């Protein structure tokens, strides 16, 4: 029959088992991805050719196995303090206003519409910077975009319903321990996001003291009644329906800690305690000027509602 040479998997090698070059009909390949900061997902990765001349798995597809990322591993603004090495490692900062986002796979990020809107219409590159704590360090990971997606239902200046976006990179990031992906929520996750479970918001965005953050920060947080987060922003100056069904609030009643400007895109980050794996339930979108004041929740995108269309825009491009 004679397979050919077989194809390379990203993230991973694929080594000869029957002897070097040896790609005729019965013979066996093995695929391997490394397994500390990348899985194999769809089989084991044991190909063997079949009677029609293509690599086929153990259960019969012919297509690769894929290499996907472990997501969600971590060493664990106002109101907040200041975070360690590996403890956001999916961070990412997105340089014109100063905003972020979070690493998804080794090639995709994560942010808030408004944020790159700008940027994206002006045809300019965005840069994007990963495994550093200090905003203005001359050390870090350089990334580049290829292409942004905004969310087709985004009316920018015309109110934050579906503020979300997907940053395409133009190459793979090395994953290393401190720079990981984390976790698209699952079907499940709404159980670690009800009223008063307790997210985390991570950013260089305002502090109590009104200015930017040098070193990136982090605060915890519970979601927040939707009832009472409607309630909060139904009033001048904020449009009629300003807080939609596509929209989670978190903060304090009391007020003191909380997300604020320059925190735009950030992931609003939850603790599958089963899983022991952190996954991305909001994005920082908005909220009043007065950042950390009493009632003035910060809101945020919800993410699993956005989930069929991440997952279109990932598998397509
Ligand atoms: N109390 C609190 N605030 C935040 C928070 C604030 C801002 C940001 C970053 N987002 C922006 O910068 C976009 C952005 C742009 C303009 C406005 N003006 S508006 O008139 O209020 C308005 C709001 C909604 C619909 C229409 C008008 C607000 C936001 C992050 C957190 C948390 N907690």
């Amino acid at each position: 029959v004679d397979c050919g040479p077989p194809d390379d998997l990203p993230s991973g090698r694929v080594e000869y088992i029957t002897g070097p070059g040896v790609t005729t009909y019965k013979a066996v390949i093995q695929y391997s991805c490394e397994e500390t900061f990348y899985t194999m997902k769809v089989n084991d990765g044991k190909y063997v050719c079949e009677a029609d001349g293509f690599w086929t798995s153990s259960k019969g597809e012919k297509s690769l196995p894929v290499c996907e990322p472990v997501c969600g591993l971590s060493a664990r603004i106002y109101g907040g303090q200041k975070a360690k090495p590996g403890d956001f490692p999916w961070q990412v900062l997105i340089l014109g206003t100063t905003a972020a986002g979070a690493l998804l796979y080794d090639n995709w990020v994560l942010t808030a519409a408004h944020a790159v809107y700008e940027q994206k219409h002006d045809a300019s590159a965005l840069d994007i910077r990963m495994g550093t704590l200090k905003r203005l360090s001359p050390h870090y990971t350089q990334a580049w975009s290829e292409a942004v997606f905004i969310h087709e239902g985004y009316t920018h200046d015309a109110g934050f319903d579906n503020d979300i976006a997907l940053i395409k990179l133009n190459n793979k990031v090395v994953i290393n321990s401190n720079i990981t992906p984390i976790c698209l929520p699952r079907k499940e996750a709404e159980s670690f996001m009800r009223t008063d479970d307790i997210g985390t918001a991570s950013g260089w965005g305002l502090t109590q003291r009104g200015f930017l953050a040098r070193n990136l920060m982090y605060v915890d947080i519970p979601i927040v009644d939707h009832q009472k987060c409607t309630a909060a922003y139904e009033k001048p100056p904020y449009p009629r329906g300003s807080v939609t069904a596509n929209m989670l609030c978190a903060g304090l009643e009391s007020g003191g800690k909380d997300s604020c400007r320059g925190d735009s895109g950030g992931a609003l980050v939850f603790l599958d305690s089963e899983t022991e794996r952190w996954f991305v339930g909001g994005i920082v979108s908005w909220g009043s000027m007065n950042c950390g004041e009493a009632g003035q929740y910060g809101v945020y995108t919800k993410v699993i509602n956005y989930i069929p269309w991440i997952e279109n825009i990932i598998s397509d491009f």
